[PDB]
């Protein structure tokens, strides 16, 4: 016979990976 | 004719973008 | 009749998860 229709849409992709640790806090008081 | 069965989901998605950098760090110390 | 063919592609994952805080700053004056 015909072939059956399509499947749908793929799967959505994984979250990205985690970010990058920020960056030193700012200087402690005098 | 008689339709086939239909297809299977499609290819999973593209990974999404790397988690932003993190905030600045705690003040530091005196 | 065969299958039908894979569905279309898969959208885009989320962004990651943000990065940790930085550590503590630099000691202050003295």
């Amino acid at each position: 016979g015909p072939p059956g229709p399509p499947g749908p849409p793929g799967p959505r992709g994984q979250p990205g990976v985690m970010g990058f640790p920020g960056p030193p806090g700012p200087p402690g008081p005098p």
